[PDB]
């Protein structure tokens, strides 16, 4: 019978091992270690590790993998002895953060030093998480290929289809103004919506296919970006982008959806932008006050 | 003809001011401004300011985002010097974009922009530091804004994953106990077909990267379906075609023939080719009806 362990490292490593320990995997004893010792305390888990327990002290590591790394080295022995005895050890992690990116190499190098089959399967993150975080990733992805037997690399982006995010809040407003369609605004009327506002409120919603105008507004204006809470606003922008064939009907049915749920008087610009749509269109809005 | 400016701040900044430069957005100045030199060097914007070179002297803010953008406030004035609009696009969090970005936006509209905030807040697995470190930025972005639009991180992967928070990451889990289970259950769980470890070793021990794919099929054909789907899955790095050794875990109910089984095998056995040595085991799962499920793990090239 071959002793098999899994130690999941970090919050995605801690949450895989919930997972596994959840859906009944049997042979298998299960390890969480993390520098954040909350995360700890509601595992599933029966083996829990704090990393770095003298120095991070249980409160975490922040975003840097050194902080990590120096955590499991501190943590050596400890980790040594839950791993001890085992003919394979799978080190899962979700690389990016600073515990398992740093942490799980200084694991996995000690687990196969041990004389363990040593089995990395990490996640690397998504594009949108940014440049540091998926810079980070790469780092942690190469340091513990050199300590594991294999290495599984699992892509959140690709597990994604089995952002423009910044850009399309900015394009919402700047479409209007600079680029002509059907129906435009002057730069004075954004200016007056927009100066001295405060927190301004943004959705977004899609819709395919005919009464595709029913559908997206709807979607926008209960948009999880909004946090449910578009009424009432005194003025709102809203734009309605499409393709080549977009009706001035369409527009206006689109827009009268969104009146309704605002309120009474509230002073609602809108215009449209044509983009590269299959009776697809896209509804965004901006509100204020 | 307003003239309107997006300036991107730090990473997320730089990276917005891309994407946008890429979509061929219309009508726009694009500037970009980072503490890290390096990531300046490779943007695609027409205009570039590297934050406060004495104090940093290029190296990126890891306090430092707000000094360096006061040391820097000349080349700020001149690169927004004109603006009707100024978007101030930055993700709340870091080094650069939250100590920059507030006064980047006292600058713009002491000038005389209408200037508009639009930020990211971090997600909730960057961890209380980070997050509590974003509130203070935006509370002193929103003192030198026109308006502030905020969007939040975790709503975000809400809207690009159509799932709510708590299950964002539901699926990776998921996928990650399949990969251990792949091969877990073929060594420890006594099944018509199990692998001995010492083979499991053969296929994995220094061997560097493992291709992991997954497929899962129903009805007449689901052996095909699912075999074919594990060999051009999403989750593959490179195409197995050609690897030295691979693990098969063939997965079905109560119904799976051993025809079904075999097929699958073969199946990938022909998709790989040439001499792979292959092994592999089957599992039963009674979750599933007329369904099987074929994983694939090779290695060696
Ligand atoms: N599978 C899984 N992945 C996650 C989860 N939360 C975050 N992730 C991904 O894993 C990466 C690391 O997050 P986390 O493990 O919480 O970082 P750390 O604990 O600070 O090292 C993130 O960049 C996300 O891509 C989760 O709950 N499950
Ligand atoms: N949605 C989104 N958020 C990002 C992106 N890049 C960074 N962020 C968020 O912005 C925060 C700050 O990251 P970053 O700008 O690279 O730090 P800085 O350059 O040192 O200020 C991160 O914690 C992420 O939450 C991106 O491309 N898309």
């Amino acid at each position: 019978v071959a002793s098999i362990k899994v130690i999941g490292i970090g919050g995605a490593g801690n949450n895989a091992v919930n997972r596994m320990i959840e859906a009944g995997v049997q042979g298998v004893e299960f390890i969480v270690a993390n520098t954040d010792a909350q995360i700890i305390s509601v595992s599933k888990s029966k083996n829990k590790i704090v990393l770095g327990k003298e120095t991070s002290k249980g409160l975490g590591a922040g975003a840097n993998p050194d902080v990590g790394r120096q955590a499991a080295i501190e943590s050596a022995e400890e980790i040594k002895d839950a791993l001890k005895g085992a003919d394979m050890v799978f080190v899962a992690a979700g690389m990016g953060g600073g515990t398992g990116t740093g942490a799980a190499p200084i694991i996995a190098k000690l687990a196969r030093e041990q004389g363990a089959l040593t089995v990395g399967i990490i996640t690397t993150p998504f594009s949108f998480e940014g440049r540091a975080r998926n810079s980070y990733a790469i780092q942690g992805t190469e340091e513990l290929r050199k300590h594991v037997d294999s290495l599984i690399i699992i892509s959140n982006d690709r597990l994604l289809e089995v952002d423009n995010i910044l850009r399309q809040g900015v394009q919402t407003i700047t479409d209007l103004i600079a680029v002509p369609s059907l129906i435009n605004l002057d730069f004075a009327d954004i200016k007056t919506v927009m100066k001295n506002k405060g927190n301004a409120l943004f959705g977004i919603g899609i819709g395919s296919g005919k009464d595709k105008a029913i559908e997206a507004a709807n979607k926008a204006i209960i948009s999880p970006l909004l946090e449910a809470s578009i009424r009432g606003a005194r003025d709102a922008i809203i734009n309605v982008t499409g393709g080549n064939t977009l009706t001035l009907n369409d527009a206006n049915d689109a827009v009268d959806i969104v009146k309704q749920a605002i309120g009474g008087e509230v002073n609602i610009i809108f215009g449209t932008a044509v983009n590269e749509l299959d009776d697809e269109m896209i509804v965004t809005v901006i509100a204020t006050g």
